[PDB]
C-alpha cells in the first residue's frame, strides 16, 4: 500500500550511547534554510522508492546493535512529516520488532489530521529543530513562519511527547541573547523538552548548492565564537535544560 520516498539511510553511533541508530533521510522539504546541509533532500519528487518492508530488511542485520541505550531508528531527511503515512507504518513495523523509534522534524505540519496522532503513539522520541524564535528573523532564515512549527511544538507538549530540541547557532542570525531567552522561555514552559543540542553554525552541504548552480548567501558568515556557544548555553540552562553541547 503505502510506498515512501528517500533520499538514503545510514546506521551510525548514536552521538552519546554505545548502541547504533538506522537513520533513514526521506526525500522532500518544504523549507529553504540558507545553511541547509542537504539541499538534495528539497524535491519531493526525488529520492529512491522504498516500501516498509524493504527498510526493517536493512534494519535487521543492526538489531544486535539497537537493543543497546541510544540504539534504534530515526526518521530524518529533509521534512520525514510530510511523509506521515509511511513513517508511521516504519515506527509500526518497528515497534514490533522492540526498536527504539525516534522523528527528527523540522515540525512544518501543514494540516492536523488523525495520521499524526498515529504516528506519535508508535514515536518513542521527537528530536525537534527550532530554527528561530523571532518570526522576523525566521522568515529570512528559513523562508516561512515559525508559527506552524511553534502550533506543533505546543501540541506535542499537551500530548507529553518526550522532547528534545536542536538549535542551529548562526552569527547575526541566531547568536542573539534576546532569541536564546525567548528559545529558552518557550521551551521551559512546553515542559516536555528533555534536552537541547546547541549545534554551531557550520558551511557544509555548500558544494550541493554550487553543484545545482545555486546561491549560497553564507559563504561570507564563520562558525560562532567558542565563547559565544557558552554563552547562548549558558542562557539555556538557567531555564532548567539540560544542553549537551
Ligand atoms: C542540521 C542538523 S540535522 C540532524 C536536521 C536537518 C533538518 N532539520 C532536517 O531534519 O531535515
Ligand atoms: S529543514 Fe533541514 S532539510 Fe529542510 S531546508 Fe532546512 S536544514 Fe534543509
Amino acid at each position: 500500500s503505502v510506498i515512501g520516498r528517500i533520499h538514503s539511510f545510514e546506521s551510525c553511533g548514536t552521538v552519546d550511547g554505545p548502541g547504533i541508530r538506522f537513520i533513514t533521510f526521506f526525500q522532500g522539504c518544504l523549507m529553504r534554510c540558507l545553511y541547509c546541509h542537504n539541499r538534495d533532500t528539497w524535491d519531493t519528487h526525488g529520492g529512491k522508492e522504498v516500501t516498509v518492508e524493504d527498510l526493517m530488511k536493512e534494519v535487521v542485520t543492526y538489531r544486535h546493535f539497537m537493543n543497546a541505550s541510544g540504539g534504534g531508528v530515526t526518521a530524518s531527511g529533509g521534512e520525514a512529516i510530510l511523509q506521515a503515512e509511511f513513517v508511521r507504518d516504519w515506527f509500526r513495523a518497528c515497534k514490533k520488532e522492540g526498536i527504539h523509534t525516534c522523528l527528527d522534524t523540522n515540525g512544518f505540519v501543514r494540516r492536523y489530521d488523525p495520521v499524526i496522532d498515529e504516528l506519535l503513539e508508535v514515536t518513542d522520541l521527537v528530536m525537534l529543530d527550532l530554527k528561530q524564535m523571532n518570526d522576523e528573523i525566521h522568515q529570512n532564515l528559513v523562508g516561512v513562519s515559525n508559527h506552524r512549527t511553534l502550533e506543533f511544538a505546543k501540541y506535542l507538549a499537551n500530548k507529553n511527547v518526550k522532547v528534545w530540541i536542536r538549535y542551529v547557532v548562526v552569527p547575526g542570525w541566531s547568536d542573539d541573547d534576546d532569541s536564546a531567552h525567548r528559545l529558552g522561555e518557550f521551551t521551559r514552559d512546553m515542559g516536555n523538552v528533555e534536552k537541547i543540542e546547541l549545534l554551531p553554525y557550520h558551511e557544509l552541504g555548500k558544494h550541493k548548492w554550487v553543484a545545482m548552480g545555486e546561491e549560497y548567501k553564507l559563504d561570507g558568515v564563520k562558525p560562532p565564537k567558542k565563547e559565544t556557544m557558552e554563552r547562548v548555553k549558558g542562557i539555556l540552562e538557567q531555564y532548567g535544560h539540560k544542553v549537551m553541547f
